[PDB]
């Protein structure tokens, strides 16, 4: 699937993508509500995370899969851009809670459907 990490227009692209269309990412795909829950999980994030993506669908992110990203650093910015209505933001992060130490880069962008955000990872 042609659409780079960090595309000005991601989110376009990406809300005309069925499941198999967003495991041919070349980078990470997450989709979460406004709470946290997991509504999407691409193939190339559990390639990243060992996480299984039909396993993780459902579960609350930042309180059960990835506790290394309850942090202001990620959490506190994702939800700041929830509440403000305009999250579109980028940092550099580790995860490292069931996996080995991996550095990543992350890229966080309001979706076009209701109480919907993407999480976009790749290595560094
Ligand atoms: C730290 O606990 C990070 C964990 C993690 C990040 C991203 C994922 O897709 C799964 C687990």
């Amino acid at each position: 699937e042609h659409v780079a990490f960090g595309s000005e227009d991601i989110e376009n692209t990406l809300a005309k993508m069925d499941d198999g269309q967003l495991d041919g990412l070349a980078f990470g795909a997450i989709q979460l509500d406004g709470d946290g829950n997991i509504l999407q999980y691409n193939a190339a994030e559990g390639d990243i995370t060992g996480r299984d993506p039909k396993q993780v669908i459902g579960k609350n992110f930042f309180k059960d899969v990835a506790p290394c990203t309850d942090s202001p650093e990620f959490y506190g910015k994702f939800k700041e851009g929830v509440a403000s209505g305009n999250l579109n933001t980028m940092f550099e992060y580790t995860f490292d809670y069931q996996m080995t130490p991996t550095k990543v880069k992350v890229h966080m962008k309001k979706a076009l459907s209701g109480d919907s955000y993407w999480v976009f990872v790749k290595r560094v």
